[PDB]
């Protein structure tokens, strides 16, 4: 009493009620310290809280004797919101209190109950959380961030509320306990009422903290943590947060990542920021100068910096030089908004641990893992270090342009080089490759893979926890694939720290020796069993990829904790974020071989030299029997399939037509000619030359750059001679002569020209920056490259525009050349940041080189600009014109379109906008720039009737731009819905001929824009054309039809249900299919995704009239925008690759995986007979003819890699059995035999 003041009131109560809310709390304590806090708490409320008032009453424990006392408690309680108590310790009284209590249980809009006998404890009840899920104080309050990780978000934050509470507690201040009061009130009473710029949170301190100094002070007094945690040497993580979500107290998730971390022994930093730009604490609390944290991960689901400023972000990253992994909010809490938000941190270059009733558990123990094991990767010793590196389809029947065992050798050296632990290194790519497949060339035994381990049964299912759930589809193990009856085989070969895994089939069709009936695909035992030796018996550090390999198509314990790095093209933006989403993926970039012109062979250089002939022959006399030897010429190459070559003679024309005959034929050899692609395979880390760059710089050079200042050296040409080179290209496409040489002549010079500089740079060894610089004018020269220019009759060429261009391209020069592949792995593998980058075609987008980095797609709202909507419109009108002038003048009434991601990132949404401007309508940016809205055009604009359309999206279009499906659905329903002519306006007149025959409204009849079910792919027409297992086309267009019907439906977007009668209906209306190419690299043979999307002959069966729709492929990887047919595109392919020396022999020059990259093609040819029959006889017979009949390449063939021939034997069987290929039969006979001879070789007798 004289040492403690007691208070004799027990109840507070405002004086004055006025508009407020109510609140009545009953407490129940010992501690009359605690009694008069809540009373002054209580009346300070009361006095300044304009909306809401409390009313308090409570006992000390001891006067509930005195049933005077315990009559009004149980009153009280009765009309009571919260109920509060504290260190009831007497039996005695404590079981009157649960009496009391437990009837008003689910009244009371919240119980609490502070250490007290455990009686009184099970009364705890805040939302849903309850007891099931001073030091005694400390105990319970550091136990329940353990707790938060088995509940649900929001039975979690229940308890995180009631952590946070008895913080307020055991703090025991007045504002503790007002705080405590309106908290409570807030989050369980009234709802409907109530309510420093960055530094560093821990869950467990009261105050925040502005500097790392008083945190780390903090830090190591805590008593509750191991003396592992305080060491310097500890694995340290940072986290980046939202300051909201710390105010709010809504951070459950939060602390739930930051108890998985210190469980698992990780010293934690977490930062916040109540501004938009997250670099400021990076950079003021993750350093001290060193780094003090070994990885970072964002829970903002937000961009580092902002407008989002990526280069800053970058340079803030780069700098700390840490793993940046990044954890969407949404994860832990829908389609667009996923899409839209993942794609922001990626341009960061953001790592994904979390792939794209359940508790946070999964995602917290996957975060933590995935983070811990990029910490272990930083701090263990370079020679301790064990890497493992997968390698998909060997022995082959995956990875563009790439020598795989070439690369791995590269990379074998480069790690044993900079201090791994590499034994018994082999001497050559190739002997590298026989210590992995055994006799691979079938020289003296059958190919056979190394066994680097027999796993038992026991050790499989011991160390594979999910093996049951593959036992559905396999049997029990080890099945039938990778067995020796007993034991579950792991083809590789160990080389020290570094192994060489081969991956088994993923198994998507299943075992063939089981008869199954589940709609639910699952790996075999095999496919498991290799993934549980890397991870859990050999137990990699990390794991290298070469591109998609077998999954991420077809389930966290395959990809494991360990970083999963890949090398992809850096070419394949779309596939390399499919591999950042549903991989882990870290995807470090390598350029494709340097492209080289495909130039013209025997039949076609004949014909080109018989055009030489003609300026001569015309002014010699004789002018005349030449243009039929030409035509003679062109009729024995095929190309009268893409000039028209009437029978008439040369006699019985004008010379004008005479002259047309010529440049029709010579601007179709010229695009064979200098058709830039790759004949070859890249090896990692061996940059091209700069010779072997001046191809790949002449096509830099060649095309206009507004956002660089800059002109095309084409253009400048032109110009300088009072020309435009629109119209050069144009005249060039009708096939007028002197056009078609002007072209040619300006081709020459542009090629002539930067060869001059590429020669300079070369001849300056390294004694001048650039020579695009140095200041030629002062010592009275001209440049190298003007003197060309003049040299090639060019000599008006404007310098002031030259000197920036020329500028650019030396700058080109050296991305082009640069070598940071193995620099790119060795940052990962030493737990760095790899710079991020933007992935694309290099000659459209420069920014693409130099490769080595982590290469990302672009914001999805970013696209299409206003260049590509331009772009879109030149297109669409020749698509237009062309098809009514193969079809009486008449527009088509439906075009049936693809979209694929890859070329949308490439042209900033060309083929996107190309859709757009068909129903006439165009992409509305806002202020910022992002395209998030569409209208319709007036006709008067659009100058012709709106073209209804079938959009075939891709599922990874439909994963990477799903928000431009939106925009496509949106435009397609108002396009049908418009008050216009019917004959104006073909959406209209289909959806009302639609809507009524369905029974539904125009709108839902507009049905247009389809793809596969979410987290599907592909029509899997590619893999029954890859395993020719289906026997009539019929087979293949229903797979489509069930796979590729699904609509998206921009007033629902959520429900992406199956529609396959509107699918149907609209195809049927098809006159016309069309896709855009994707670059020269990745063109219709060179892939199958192309043909596995292709509607073609699917249209001519469900059509009334069986009419084949015709076939149109655009082409804008050049400044001569090119709608071709299929035919003529397939054609194109065969003449520049396939047939084409220069390409067969570039690939044939790396010997094995060479022969690969010809099977591949032929394969893909024949995908399009089986959808389109746009293959010409001409295309298999020279195939059989180069590679079959020669009896001198067919041994080379065979010899260098007996599985790839046997493969391209089956192929030419098979178009001859499906009725694609008629030959002699002396040619069937040959490749009858030479099948059992290599299939002998490849599998016994």
């Amino acid at each position: 009493m004289f040492t403690n003041v007691k208070s004799t009131i027990r109840r507070v109560d405002p004086e004055a009620l006025n508009g407020r809310q109510l609140l009545k709390v009953v407490y129940v304590v010992l501690e009359s310290q605690y009694q008069s806090a809540l009373s002054a708490a209580v009346r300070n409320i009361n006095r300044t809280n304009s909306s809401l008032a409390i009313q308090l009453t409570g006992y000390l424990i001891e006067e509930l004797r005195d049933p005077e006392n315990y009559a009004n408690f149980k009153h009280d309680v009765s009309e009571a919101n919260l109920f509060i108590a504290s260190l009831i310790f007497i039996e005695d009284l404590a079981d009157k209190v649960v009496e009391a209590v437990t009837p008003y249980r689910d009244n009371l809009d919240a119980a609490i109950v502070f250490p007290s006998m455990p009686q009184v404890m099970r009364l705890n009840k805040m939302g849903s959380f309850s007891m099931a899920q001073q030091d005694a104080m400390l105990k319970l309050l550091r136990t329940l961030p353990t707790v938060l990780k088995y509940l649900p978000v929001e039975k979690a934050q229940d308890a995180r509320n009631f952590m946070l509470s008895f913080q307020y507690w055991l703090g025991g201040s007045q504002e503790n306990l007002e705080n405590f009061l309106l908290m409570l009130t807030d989050k369980y009473v009234y709802p409907d009422l109530g309510l420093p710029d960055m530094g560093i949170w821990h869950p467990l301190s009261m105050q925040m903290f502005e500097n790392v100094k008083d945190y780390l002070e903090w830090y190591n007094q805590r008593p509750d943590i191991s003396e592992d945690l305080k060491d310097p040497l500890a694995p340290c993580i940072g986290l980046i947060m939202q300051r909201t979500h710390l105010v709010t107290g809504d951070d459950a998730h939060y602390v739930g990542m930051v108890q998985e971390l210190e469980a698992m022994g990780a010293r934690v930093i977490c930062v916040f920021s109540g501004g938009l730009d997250f670099s400021k604490p990076v950079n003021e609390y993750f350093w001290d100068p060193l780094p003090i944290v070994d990885a970072v991960v964002s829970l903002t689901g937000f961009a580092l910096v902002g407008r989002q400023d990526h280069p800053r972000a970058i340079e803030s990253l780069k700098k700390l030089n840490r793993p940046y992994m990044c954890a969407l909010p949404l994860v832990f809490q829908h389609p667009i908004q996923v899409a839209l938000q993942i794609a922001i941190p990626e341009l960061d270059g953001a790592i994904e641990p979390i792939i794209l009733a359940i508790a946070l558990q999964d995602r917290l123990e996957a975060i933590a893992q995935r983070a811990m094991k990029w910490a272990n990767l930083r701090k263990k010793p370079k020679l301790d270090k064990k890497v493992a590196i997968t390698v998909f389809s060997f022995p082959p029947d995956t990875a563009a342009y790439l020598d795989v065992f070439g690369s791995i050798y590269e990379v074998m050296k480069g790690l044993q080089g900079n201090g791994y632990d590499v034994q018994d290194l082999p001497g050559s790519a190739k002997e590298l490759m026989e210590a992995v497949i055994h006799d691979a060339q079938a020289q003296y035994n059958s190919p056979e893979l190394n066994i680097a381990h027999r796993m038992s049964v026991e050790q499989y299912e011991r160390l594979t926890p999910y093996s049951v759930r593959l036992e559905e589809n396999w049997g029990k193990p080890p099945g039938h694939l990778n067995s020796d009856g007993q034991n579950l085989l792991i083809y590789g070969k160990e080389f020290g720290n570094v192994f060489i895994g081969v991956q088994p089939t993923f198994g998507y069709e299943g075992d063939p020796m089981r008869l199954l009936f589940s709609r639910s695909a699952s790996p075999h035992h095999g496919f498991a069993a290799y993934y549980t030796y890397l991870n859990h018996i050999w137990k990699a550090d990390a794991v290298l990829h070469f591109g998609t390999h077998g999954s991420l198509k077809f389930p966290d314990n395959l990809i494991g904790t360990i970083p999963n790095l890949y090398y992809y093209a850096a070419n394949n933006p779309s596939e390399a974020t499919i591999a950042k989403r549903r991989g882990y993926a870290s995807t470090i970039s390598y350029l494709t071989p340097p492209a080289e012109n495909a130039g013209l062979y025997k039949g076609l250089q004949e014909l080109n030299e018989l055009i030489g002939s003609y300026q001569t022959l015309k002014d010699s006399g004789r002018g005349i029997q030449i243009v039929n030897t030409i035509m003679d010429q062109a009729r024995i190459c095929n190309l009268d399939q893409d000039v028209n070559l009437p029978d008439i003679n040369a006699e019985e024309m004008d010379q004008g037509q005479r002259d047309t005959i010529v440049g029709s034929v010579y601007r179709k050899l010229m695009e064979i000619e200098s058709r830039l692609l790759p004949c070859g395979l890249h090896v990692i880390g061996q940059p091209p030359s700069a010779e072997e760059a001046i191809a790949t710089l002449v096509n830099i050079a060649s095309l206009d750059r507004e956002d660089e200042g800059i002109w095309a050296l084409p253009t400048l040409i032109a110009e300088s001679i009072g020309r435009n080179m629109e119209e050069i290209y144009r005249n060039s496409d009708k096939g007028i002569l002197a056009d078609v040489e002007l072209l040619q002549d300006i081709t020459l010079a542009t090629r002539a020209a930067v060869a001059a500089l590429v020669q300079e740079q070369i001849n300056a060894d390294g004694r001048v920056s650039f020579v695009s610089k140095l200041n030629f004018f002062k010592i009275g020269k001209k440049a190298p490259w003007v003197k060309s220019l003049c040299d090639s009759g060019y000599p008006n060429v404007n310098e002031e525009k030259l000197k920036p261009l020329f500028e650019y391209l030396e700058f080109c020069l050296e991305q082009v050349c640069a070598d940071n592949e193995f620099g790119g792995l060795l940052q990962a593998l030493e737990g760095e940041y790899v710079l991020p980058g933007p992935g694309g075609d290099p000659i459209r987008n420069p920014n693409v080189l130099p490769t080595g980095k982590n290469i990302h797609a672009l914001d999805p709202q970013s696209i299409p600009t206003l260049a590509a909507v331009q772009s879109a419109k030149v297109v669409v009108d020749r698509l237009l014109e062309r098809q009514r002038a193969e079809n009486g003048g008449n527009y088509p009434e439906t075009i049936a379109s693809v979209l694929w991601g890859t070329d949308n990132i490439k042209t900033y949404g060309e083929s996107l906008a190309q859709i757009m401007w068909m129903v006439g309508a165009k992409p509305v940016p806002d202020a910022l720039g992002r395209v998030n809205k569409i209208e319709l055009v007036p006709l008067e604009e659009l100058g012709r009737p709106r073209i209804d359309v079938v959009v075939n999206c891709s599922g990874v279009f439909r994963d990477l731009f799903i928000n431009q499906m939106n925009l496509l659905d949106q435009a397609v329903k108002l396009a049908a819905e418009a008050d216009e002519p019917l004959e104006m306006n073909f959406v209209r007149k289909h959806a009302l001929e639609q809507a009524e025959e369905m029974g539904i409204g125009v709108r839902e009849a507009a049905t247009r824009i389809f793809s596969n079910a979410s987290g599907s792919y592909s029509s899997n027409v590619n893999l029954a054309v890859e395993n020719s297992s289906w026997e009539d086309e019929s087979e293949l267009q229903e797979m489509y039809l069930k796979r590729k019907s699904f609509a998206f439906n921009s007033d629902n977007p959520g429900m992406m249900d199956q529609n396959r009668d509107m699918f149907e209906r609209a195809l049927k209306t098809a006159d016309a299919t069309f896709q855009n190419l994707d670059s020269s690299e990745i063109s219709l043979t060179d892939v199958s995704h192309y043909f596995d999307s292709d509607p073609t002959k699917l249209i001519s069966t469900l059509r009334d009239d069986g009419k084949a729709p015709a076939a149109y492929i655009a082409d804008t990887t050049t400044a001569n925008a090119q709608v071709r047919t299929l035919s003529e595109t397939v054609r194109l392919d065969a003449r520049t690759k396939l047939l084409n020396p220069k390409w067969y022999e570039g690939m044939l020059s790396h010997g094995y995986e060479g022969v690969r990259e010809l099977s591949k093609r032929l394969v893909n040819t024949m995908g399009w007979s089986a959808t389109a029959g746009a293959v010409d006889n001409w295309v298999y017979e020279d195939a059989n003819s180069t590679f079959i009949k020669d009896e001198e390449m067919c041994k080379r063939l065979m010899d260098l890699n007996p599985n790839s021939f046997r493969r391209m034997v089956s192929t030419l069987l098979e178009v001859n059995g499906r009725g694609y290929w008629e030959t002699s039969d002396e040619n069937l006979e040959r490749l009858q035999e030479l099948y059992q001879e290599v299939e002998d070789r490849i599998e016994g007798v």
